[PDB]
């Protein structure tokens, strides 16, 4: 019941979910402990720092950017859920009745981009130019914008609520676990949302060192059983997709 394994989240889904399996890893002799984090930068800190033995909260894309970046000696332990992005507003209900000249809000966080830019594609107001390459996708590599938009990719991921609540721009791209935490419905709510979001899946993240460790590897498991990926799927209505792999 008891080795102890500390896991820093962010709040919702992960941290919920975090919780919610407490039980199931203690029938596994894990004592699961949550710190939570309401950024996208103290989660990796406290990772290299030892403040956490795990985290919970970044896609792959992210999370090579950040060991990049930073140097950080990291491993990605496996993904475990995925969360299709939205872009939201309050007084434009469908982006063809978007102004021509909007401006769209997004974050800094560049490896998130592209997921605006494929959802601009998707709804066809947007093309990339031949040989982009779109794994990396940025705002110049854009080739038809049939409205005209502007972008504004100023603001941290953590205020992109705020932007949406005071209703700057046309549409803001709000990350899922932050839009869930303030009330939102992905699948409901968006104007428009992210449609093959694989990439972006969710991931365990350790140090290089414990690579290994076996206790890790039994959270991965648990988080991805059959009875926790239901009741992922059940709490939050589809819009915290589970997987396997
Ligand atoms: C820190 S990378 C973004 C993570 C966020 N939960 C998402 O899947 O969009």
């Amino acid at each position: 019941d008891d080795s102890v394994l500390k896991v820093g989240a962010s709040p919702v889904p992960h941290a919920e979910i975090l919780e919610h399996v407490k039980p199931l890893l203690e029938k596994e002799g894990v004592k699961l402990e949550v710190t939570t984090y309401t950024d996208y930068v103290l989660p990796n800190k406290a990772l290299e720092s030892g403040d956490i033995d795990a985290n919970y909260f970044q896609h792959v894309p992210f999370f090579n950017e950040a060991v990049k970046e930073n140097d950080y000696d990291f491993v990605n332990a496996g993904a475990i859920h995925l969360e299709p992005v939205g872009l939201y507003s309050k007084k434009y209900k469908s982006l063809q009745e978007i102004p021509d000249g909007s401006t769209i809000y997004v974050s800094s966080s560049v490896s998130d981009w592209p997921r605006v830019l494929t959802i601009l594609e998707d709804a066809g107001l947007i093309t990339l130019k031949e040989g982009v390459d779109r794994t990396t996708a940025t705002f110049d590599d854009i080739d038809k914008n049939t409205k005209k938009l502007k972008f504004n990719h100023e603001s941290d991921p953590a205020i992109m609520t705020t932007l949406y609540d005071n209703e700057e721009g046309a549409a803001v791209l709000i990350n899922s676990n932050f839009a869930v935490d303030q009330g939102l419905n992905p699948k409901k709510d968006a104007i428009a949302l992210e449609k093959e979001s694989s990439p972006y899946a969710n991931i365990i993240a350790v140090r290089k060192e414990d690579e290994n460790n076996e206790n890790v590897k039994k959270l991965v498991k648990v988080l991805r059983s059959k009875e926790v990926q239901d009741w992922i799927t059940k709490k939050w209505n589809g819009a915290i997709v589970p997987v396997n792999e």
